[PDB]
RNA sequence: AAAUUGGUGUAACCUUACCGUAGUAGGUGCUAAA
RNA sequence: AAAUUGGUGUAACCUUACCGUAGUAGGUGCUAAA
RNA sequence: AAAUUGGUGUAACCUUACCGUAGUAGGUGCUAAA
């Protein structure tokens, strides 16, 4: 019922983007990218939506979620659109204490991303629900869901990449 | 369930005040005054309930409805003592929009009560349905009642001349 | 439902520190101690929930109840550690409009006290039936128990007590 | 990283929220009358 | 337009709310003790 | 009057709240990035 953060392999990341090239960029260089995990499954799958801190992008609400601080800073934006399937293998759970124990003030930004999210994960589940189902219709689309299949991953061809991994 | 604004006809607010003088005096020169149309018919009859802009009178809370804006300024008080019954060809819907065209300030005082009254409607309905009860008891009335019968509008008598009315 | 406070005689007071030690001293100097009235009897004996005002303490959340006014002052702790049962000819009901004619910064205090624990009630009952259940548990005493054991009065001697008083 | 349609309020603007069983919250403006 | 009783809080005052299965919210005052 | 353990938050500090089906509210600090 409560988040949690991971990171992904950029082995997988990239074999992914192979399939769809609107998967987000890992850039692992410092701060690999962090995604937070739908809490329920969706058809077997484990799918993990990724933050960006891009604060001041044009988003539309519907497949997104601002974060924001106590004192009102925008604190990242997940981006529903490009949420992933991800076998358990290729992610690793975030531990906060450690990477604030690593470097403060990224640890700490993390606690705060953490605790906007515990209140509104309702609605991290709500809109997930609501665009995958959109985006995985068939067959004539409507203007809406011609939009979100525009904006957002092909979720159907990741996940056959997911099952494809499963070789192992 | 949201309210809606309307004029009345001087004709047929006229006629009323033959069988009741307590129907509230119209003024029509610039700002015809606007009425709130009850959510519910009562015993077949559609009520409005009058607003007045004299904010600092002594009201008694059972017989009215004071509005406030959002930065707390008195902006018209309901007046469910002098609630009438009124035809639909006697009474005309208020559009918000149009009137802003015609006057700014005016338009604008509207919204600012649309937009309480929609928060507000229960207590109005609450309210209509309390008095209305003890305005038309009988026989003997209580200390309550004679107070209610008193300042308020013979509701029964304004309802037979709706009926009378509706010989057209 | 709603909170009234007493005034408890020394007489039985000091009886029933003969039984235990932990008892209030009621100071009955110039202001009794009161207390407050448990909602609800416990086996058949009205309990009540003593008032200190030595706010500054180390109280543990688990035995107190903290007042405060509307400007966030301390106000008095109920120490639910310290409750008693005590018979009805024993306690005197507090009337705060008479003590605010006798004295009048003392008895408006009691006002604040009243007001802050009718919106508080069901914390203090919350509270009182953990602690007595744990109190009067057997036979070997968690971790727990064994703190709220030493810090409570032996509400099964006092109730012993009570009992014996009606001889009356 | 890039890409974010169109809609929902008797709602003028910004931010926020909502998504067709669709308008929440904070500002700004207006400061009006029967 | 005029006319708005009396009541509800262990509640002193103003505004707001409530209406007999009746006291909400914001101020002011008090700033007390076991 | 005295005496107030130990615990609960992906929670650094203070106050407040909670009590094992256990972390609410207000401050302080941090002001970070994909």
């Amino acid at each position: 019922d409560n988040p949690k953060f991971h990171t992904i392999s950029t082995e997988y990341i990239d074999y992914l983007r192979e399939a769809d090239s609107k998967v987000p960029f890992n850039k692992d260089e410092q701060h690999s990218r962090p995604y937070v995990g739908v809490l329920e499954k969706i058809n077997g799958h484990d799918y993990f939506v990724p933050l960006t801190s891009r604060n001041d992008k044009n988003f539309n609400s519907q497949v997104s979620v601002k974060l924001f601080d106590n004192d009102e800073k925008r604190i990242g934006v997940l981006l529903v659109n490009n949420m992933i399937p991800v076998p358990e293998k290729e992610c690793k759970e975030i531990d906060i204490a450690e990477k604030t124990a690593a470097d403060p003030q990224y640890g700490n930004l993390m606690l705060k991303q953490y605790l906007f999210l515990k209140e509104n994960m309702d609605r991290v589940t709500n809109k997930v629900e609501k665009v995958y189902k959109d985006v995985t219709v068939q067959g004539k689309p409507s203007h809406k869901q011609k939009f979100l299949k525009g904006v957002c991953c092909d979720f159907p061809k990741l996940e056959e990449k997911c099952q494809e991994y499963k070789e192992r």
